[PDB]
């Protein structure tokens, strides 16, 4: 039951990767169809339009190649031997499009500013509580749930902490497995994360511009590094109590069906005296989804729940600005005024 | 014609009437889910169901303000599309007619109004003989501000959501801040404090019936392409967050060029969030700003002002942990004489 539904989920994501080209091409063919239905005099006002559509198509083909490399990597895994054709949902295609942007955030020089706003404060808090002068960082155990493409877990590991990223989503697992285990040359790969955006373009070239990755070799972890990634629901995988020195969550807790469940887990699996570092907003992932449990709390209520569990609050900064896979050439942008806090389980 | 507009009219009246139902069902889902939690978890939040009740009261109040707009004008399940438009409408009240919306208005309307004063000064024009057209006037605040300067200004709006509201605010309203809405109660995510959700706004911040004497202000209902067909008529057309509503922006540009007088100016400020992009079966020509400028040039407009990266927001919740902004373009182009 567990293993079969995992198996179903698995090939569904695979199929979604395989379907990216068909989806996007149909979108561009809608556009070409409509453009050609215009009065011809209007089409001659834009004598480069059809050419630009052809450049998008090449971009789609290139993105599809990256996605097929990821699919090829995960099918032939040493530990994916346990798992063994339909059109993907529009929901999967959106997750796909989100995945490609995630490569900018986590593994491109283009996403350094965003990492500076979201990751530096977490890393800064870790160094504050486990200073190199008093702690062998190899003996400090740090769990990073919802690690995504894994850049933050990786950065912690670069300092020598015994860091383990966990992730539930096969979009994220397929991709991080590829970037972390196969990209051993800086900026060897390239993708087009903005071709999906047709609104709010200053220049048409803006939509077809590339980003390169990885800006950094993942295998430049120094010897003595202790870095790993796990696949599964972190509530089910990390059930052993009193284990972790530090749990670090970035844009994570608003992905729960019930964030109270998350807080209950973090309390049980922290070592007495350990800390929970959090940075992020409260965009509840299940808010709209029919037939899904979604408990949407204000930050005020989250703090009250944290306080009642017994945590003691060491750092609290509200209005920490950051973006999330922003396109800095776009005429429309979203930003977050995140909360950062460091709470501590009493010893 | 008459029969199909008849259908559109009552569909929107019905959406106005279904607002309380739609919102209460949303709250119902929350309450069922909270009550489904284990008792130990529920105890941790002893004001949650009380807070829900306060939301419901805000809901009920909003529904009263909506019914007032509909009787001042004069029950089936409306589409989520309508209800989103409805929620959008209540947010517009903040933008166009609340002290809270002043920051946005200064960002979006003041640069347009300054350009109007620049191109129609008293040393050259009798302001009351200058005809200015505001397509997509919304709740009409901008058009009103232009008419307040002594120009002959006509707002135009297609949506019945706006027309009901703009009528109610411009004709049936006198006393400042007499009325209040709860425009944020539908946002359950990204709240700092629970109390921000049930936070009230008041309108109108300024008295609409303070037009000076001889002022020439009017508002019309319908497709601005179909209503305005007299070529060489308008001294100025002012579009604010408007042109990206077109099925085909080239069509809007053609209408504007043709209905401006020789010497008339088109002022534009907004982004390019194309309204029909992600809608099935609807035509949608999504152009870059570069392409729109190439089209405008080929028509023969002379370009007088072009500012990119004009920062502004649109019905923003100042207290929310999530926020959008636009890097708009402002331009003024003249139809040559
Ligand atoms: N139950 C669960 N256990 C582990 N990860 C989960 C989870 N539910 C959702 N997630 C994942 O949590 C991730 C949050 S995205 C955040 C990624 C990264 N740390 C960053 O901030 O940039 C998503 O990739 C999502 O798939
Ligand atoms: N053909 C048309 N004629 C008149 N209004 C139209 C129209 N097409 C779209 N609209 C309207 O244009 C409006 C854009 S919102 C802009 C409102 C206001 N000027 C502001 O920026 O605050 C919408 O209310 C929409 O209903
Ligand atoms: C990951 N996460 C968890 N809480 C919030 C987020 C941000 C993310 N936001 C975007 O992708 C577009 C940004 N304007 C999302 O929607 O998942
Ligand atoms: C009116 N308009 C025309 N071009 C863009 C807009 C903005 C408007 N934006 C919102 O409502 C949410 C923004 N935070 C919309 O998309 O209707
Ligand atoms: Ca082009
Ligand atoms: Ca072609």
């Amino acid at each position: 039951e567990e293993e079969r539904l995992e198996r179903e989920h698995f090939w569904k994501i695979i199929n979604a990767f395989r379907y990216y080209g068909t989806s996007m091409h149909e979108r561009v063919n809608r556009t070409e169809r409509q453009f050609r239905s215009l009065p011809a005099n209007q089409q001659k006002l834009l004598p480069q339009f059809l050419l630009h559509l052809d450049k998008i198509r090449k971009c789609i083909d290139h993105n599809q190649e990256i996605l097929l490399t990821i699919v090829n990597d995960c099918i032939h895994m040493f530990e994916n031997k346990e798992y063994g054709i339909m059109p993907a949902s529009t929901f999967d295609m959106d997750k796909l499009k989100s995945t490609l942007k995630q490569f900018v955030r986590d593994w491109s020089e283009t996403g350094k500013a965003e990492r500076d706003a979201c990751y530096q404060p977490i890393i800064k808090e870790i160094l504050k509580n486990f200073p190199k002068e008093r702690w062998d960082p190899s003996k400090v155990n740090i769990l990073v749930p919802g690690a995504g493409l894994g850049r933050l877990a990786w950065e912690i590991a670069m300092l020598g902490y015994a860091c383990q990223g966990n992730e539930w989503s096969f979009f994220m697992l397929f991709s991080s497995n590829f970037v972390l285990n196969r990209c051993s040359e800086i900026n060897k790969y390239k993708l087009y994360p903005w071709i999906h955006q047709f609104s709010n373009n200053r220049r048409s070239a803006d939509q077809i511009r590339p980003i390169f990755f990885p800006d950094v070799d993942p295998h430049s972890l120094p010897p003595g590094s202790n870095f790993s990634m796990t696949a599964g629901d972190f509530q089910e995988i990390y059930s052993e109590c009193n284990t972790w020195d530090c749990i670090a969550t970035c844009f994570f807790i608003d992905t729960a069906h019930n964030v109270i469940d998350y807080i209950d887990t973090i309390w049980k699996i922290l070592k007495p005296g350990g800390i929970w570092i959090n940075l992020g907003p409260l965009l509840y992932h299940f808010e709209n989804l029919a037939n899904e449990l979604s408990i949407e709390l204000s930050y005020e209520d989250i703090k009250n729940v944290v306080l009642q569990y017994g945590f003691k609050v060491e750092v609290e900064k509200e209005s920490v600005l950051s973006t999330y896979t922003v396109n800095d050439l776009s005429m429309m942008k979203y930003y977050y005024e995140c909360v950062l806090f460091v709470v501590r389980k009493p010893q």
